[PDB]
């Protein structure tokens, strides 16, 4: 752990983690519909659709273990109620004993395969009645169909959704934030879905994380604080850990990536985690996140007009995706399988000391770059850490970032978009972005353009000239920087931020596991 | 002289070529008359044919070659034509039954080829150079040009055909085999044989000054370009004075100092200086802006088309300058001395910077409000100039690349100058046309003047009212030269030549025909 | 020649003050020696001190002995001569009569430029605004030329005017003591000719794009023709269509106002030994078309100047129909139309064929004038004069390089060049050569249309069009003047109706 520099003594000197949240207090029990739904203290809530039928009528088809209840939620009782996707409503009724209970249903739509947005509106309603009423209990009653890995996306973003980020209120904390205690689920065969509930909690755990760290501002969350951040969770892991500093650095000569901190008052920080089976590893794997943790976007001021220079501390996302991965993983604990957990940290800034338009750098593996543009610094940080990764010698090397903004004008804030040299890695990571729901879509990487990186002075350009297609120039960047390893490229930069919430999403850490996991 | 570093890579010094594959050439001239030997390597010839817009190839020289004079009859040569850059390869056997390579460049249907269309014919010839191992180049001119042109002729070959690998590591050119001799047969040869090594001179003093400016602003700073001009004055034997931070500030050259302070590196004003050996006739002051790189400083270049990531090319005046002390210093002209000079520093953003509205104090005493810090070039040269004067000189020439506006005034060909003296105009003037490095005179437009009153400080440093910021500048700059011959080569337009993405090294020659003619 | 309307409060036609006030000034030049009366009005003595901001000292004889002591060393050293300063006081004569005496600062430099005298004017015109005088003296005490001396005089009576046409007492006697003035007094009737024709140019030039449309600049163009027994044709929309002006004919396409071609003509009485064409560029507004003048700075409210170089010549052509200069026949021609947006107006990426049948690719329909100047240029040059000179504000590019003072002059022939050059020194309406690079001339190659109209990128504006107009003059001396910058005077507020002298100092000498 290092010292964190201080211009003033009310400069931070860590990030604020919040390790054990509320939802770590909730007990979850599941239960079987076949044997009927018990309806007691807290609120009651079905998910009911009705096929094909659009704002079609409500119906409750699980037996309900009481007399009164049941008289309630008979369908003549129901019927003035629809299944409009995202409509909710309480209900208020004695139960056999004479006990007041709270009862209700949200309406999952008139299609029975729900989508991963659907179902994030279908949590969000649920939330809302979860929000501004002081609930011990949360019971859910499905009456749709759901596979295994969508209850565990429901848990997920439920528990994602109903979690409130309090570390940097003071005067403004709300006074009425009061989170239940139980949570109950019946569903049919209730016996296959209850291994996703411990899972959910991981993964929820995961991407709350590295929304933590992504949602933590930059004078919080520097390259010194953040890799201090990642020393403590891989000793709280018993991962094995290595922070690399700039005279180390120096030594494996990371020209790319020092130049991009050199205009900092922080120091560089190379991250490091490493995860290993106790069984014979037969499969190895580097993980790689941009860490950049502000990005005034260098000599290359962000200063245009929808540049966002305001939002610039998400540009670690990819570091955070990746250290939220090894939360999993380090508890999920996977056989026979090595991971390498990897993050290039640092700041982009303007000084004295800062690398200029122009400059020309030489990389780890000796290429020789010619810098166009100060603001694309996060390829030439990845630059170094995927030479730093091949030297590792693994299968696959993976890396997340938010690298490019033409991310919003070809996929938008929903899916990200994969590149890579390999085609069966490629479709591992679309099968973990299924199996994640965690959207993602394959884009190409257009040899063509390559010719527009031919630098006059140096081995090559570090952004196009012609092109504009930036997210495709920059992965042709990327993969000169990798000899002979499958590797794959998720571009985050349109995904990571949640626009309308004001939140970060703390996209990838799921499918990075899902990936780790599922071979 | 030691170089700063923020980490251990950063570079300490500019890679300096000085010996190139160029030098390595043998170069024989031959006269027309008696014919040309074809035996080896690459022949070609030039061609003209006054009148047809493309008429046919008509080869006038004699060959001294059964077998070669009878392929290039004129009968064989009538389906080429004669269009301005175009050029056919030949292959064939000669008298011994040796192979051997021919060919011809088309020097269009004007019987005077110009500036620009000769070095389209240079062009044309160094294509047929790439992709070909050739051990020999001959080139046989079958037409008429005057002894700078000819010398204009090998200079483009001679910078167009060199290639800059400094910063190549992983992508050198594996198949780069430069030639090893070069003939040339052209009429009375005895006249255009000293033109050569002339030729071989210009072209490293342009092609050093190139080198100066395509580095980048982290090799190249204020401390290691000022080492590299010592460096260069100790090879040559000029006399040599680098003034750092604690001088300029007894010298009380706030204008300057203010610029480079936002900046890791010092300040360092270079003052070379050659003497003649025996009677000195005219005393000359070149002045170069030495803007390592230019960020515009608090005056951020981040509107569209400011094209920061050239502005390593700020110093461009300043590798002019230097370039020009290597071919003086070289070539040894009686009768003169000249000095130097370079106010080197680094524009940069800083919590050391100097701000916009900052009122500071040039050498001369006069107090400049800083309208805009991206305009710091003159700043530098108002200081340079001062010290300049101060040597007492003759003739005054700055060159600068100094305002963006020069490339909607007269673009990317030709530079401006400006004076306060219409004979050092003339003079400048005539060396344009000599060195065939094209300026045009502009003049300095007392009407503006009005416009650099300042409430508070004795001048501005821009105009807010007017336009046409090329003669504003000028305007500031001969406020600072009080009664000598004094002009201006804004050369902001011409320095970088975006379409081959590398410098010109605009303004060598210019300078040294200006020392060399006076 | 009737001015359509959309509404019927629409105005039909272009209102002209023939007779100003500046016609009824009676002026008086007398030599300095012998003395200076002051009787009545308004006396200005313009003085230097060859020092800078030096006290006022007056070195002339004045004889009256009241106005003497009031002018004496110890009063007038209170004074600086700072350009333009000014002071002038009230007070009673040996007669007891109302004087004001003052002078006008003209710095410390013994010869002033067009710049400096203008500055000096300026002063005298604020004093003459703010009293009621029916006679102004004014004494050199400076050194002054006969040009420079017609310029004070034109500059007095064209910024002493005011155009009050759109809104809804002079003096009457000028009396000038200068030494050597018999050789001065022959200036003074050129000068008021000079102003007029400056001033009627600016008439036009001020006059909005509602009031000067294609059809009532060359209805005034025609009525001016008739006042001076000037030739005149005005050439519309068929005949232009025969003459296959296609390039000229586009840019009008958009407009209400159908094009109109104004062709003037004067003919000396004897032996005509030079011909000339004089070619202005008419815009009578210039909205950029399609390429809109949307961006900030592109001043779309200033676009009635885009007519100026019609003006300039028409200013011209009553300079040379009043003084008849001999042995020469001038013509005096227009393309005038208005750059419109509209269902009809000519589109980006347009091909058009202009009257010589070259085809031509739109690139910008904002770069108009090279357009309507390329069928200019050909019907100019179908006339075989000996010299084709064109004014136009056509680059913006030239603010950038000559600014707002000096105007560029491009050509192909260098005694033409050095000609207009000359004529610039006699006229003091600054020009600066500037070249018509030929390198730059590869960016005008077309894909698919024989030339580009504009370059996508050089940047030298001003240079690239000069190398379009070059392309439609095939074998006679052309100079093209770009008075983008110079035309529209932005701190007065007005225009300065550039060129008409320039111009008619070209043809007299
Ligand atoms: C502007 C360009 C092409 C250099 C780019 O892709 N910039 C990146 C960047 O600064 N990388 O270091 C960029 C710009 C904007 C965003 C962004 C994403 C959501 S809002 C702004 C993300 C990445
Ligand atoms: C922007 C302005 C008017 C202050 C100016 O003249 N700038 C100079 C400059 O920064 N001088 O220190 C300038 C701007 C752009 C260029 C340029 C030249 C080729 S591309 C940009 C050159 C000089
Ligand atoms: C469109 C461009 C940049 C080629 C140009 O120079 N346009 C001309 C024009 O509209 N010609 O028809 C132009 C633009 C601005 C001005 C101008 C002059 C004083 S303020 C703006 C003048 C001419
Ligand atoms: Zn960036
Ligand atoms: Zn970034
Ligand atoms: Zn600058
Ligand atoms: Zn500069
Ligand atoms: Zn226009
Ligand atoms: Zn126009």
């Amino acid at each position: 752990a290092s010292e964190v520099p201080q211009v003033v003594s009310l400069d931070p000197t860590s990030i604020p983690i919040e390790y054990n949240t509320p939802i770590h207090d909730i007990k979850v029990q599941v239960y079987d519909i076949k044997g009927g739904c018990n309806v007691e203290e807290g609120l009651t809530i079905f998910l009911v659709n009705n096929p094909g039928k659009e704002n079609g009528p409500v119906k409750i088809s699980s037996k309900v273990n009481d007399k009164q209840v049941s008289e309630f939620l008979k369908d003549e009782n129901m019927e003035k109620f629809n299944v409009k996707l995202g409509t909710s409503k309480h209900f208020y009724m004695f139960n056999d004993n004479k006990n007041s209970v709270a009862v209700g249903y949200v309406g999952c739509g008139s299609v029975a395969d729900l989508s991963e947005a659907d179902m994030k509106r279908v949590v969000l309603s649920l939330v809302t009645m979860l929000h501004d009423n002081k609930l011990s209990k949360l019971t859910v009653v499905f009456e749709i169909n759901v596979d295994k890995n969508l209850f565990r996306f429901f848990l997920e973003t439920l528990f994602y959704e109903y979690m409130t980020d309090e570390r940097f209120k003071s005067t403004d904390k709300n006074v009425n934030m009061e989170y239940i205690k139980h949570l109950g689920v019946y569903i049919n065969n209730a016996d296959t879905y209850k291994e996703e509930v411990e899972k959910a909690r991981v993964y929820y755990f995961g991407t709350y994380y590295a929304s933590q760290l992504i949602a933590a501002p930059s004078n919080y969350c520097n390259p010194v604080s953040l890799s201090n951040a990642a020393v403590e969770l891989a000793q709280k892991l018993n991962l094995e850990y290595k922070i690399l500093g700039v005279k180390e650095l120096e030594e494996l000569k990371m020209g790319a990536y020092l130049s991009v901190g050199k205009g900092s008052m922080y120091p560089n920080k190379f991250i490091h985690l490493t995860y290993k089976s106790k069984g014979d590893v037969k499969k190895k794997i580097a993980l790689v996140g941009k860490g950049i943790t502000f990005d005034s976007g260098g000599y290359n001021l962000k200063a245009a007009p929808g540049s966002m220079i305001d939002l610039m501390k998400f540009d670690m996302s990819g570091c955070a995706a990746v250290l939220g991965c090894a939360y999993c993983v380090g508890t999920l604990k996977p056989e026979n399988v090595e991971i390498h957990f990897l993050s290039a940290v640092c700041e982009n800034m303007v000084s004295k000391n800062s690398y200029r338009p122009g400059d020309i750098i030489t990389a780890s593996n000796g290429k020789t770059i010619e810098v166009g543009n100060t603001d694309a610094e996060g390829r030439l940080t990845l630059a170094d850490a995927l030479v730093y990764a091949e030297k590792l010698g693994v299968d696959y090397i993976v890396d997340i970032a938010t690298l490019t903004g033409a991310m919003l004008y070809s996929l938008g804030t929903s899916y990200a978009g994969v590149f890579g040299n390999n085609e069966e890695l490629i479709n591992k990571i679309l099968q973990s972005s299924k199996t994640s729901n965690e959207p993602v879509w394959w884009l190409p990487i257009i040899n063509e353009y390559r010719a527009t990186l031919n630098s006059k002075y140096a081995d090559i350009n570090q952004i196009s000239s012609s092109v504009k297609a930036s997210s495709i120039v920059a992965s042709l960047f990327l993969k000169e920087f990798v000899q002979n390893t499958a590797w794959a490229h998720i571009d985050i930069a349109g995904v990571s931020w949640n626009f309308k919430a004001r939140k970060p999403k703390g996209f990838g850490v799921r499918l990075l596991t899902e990936f780790v996991l599922n071979d």
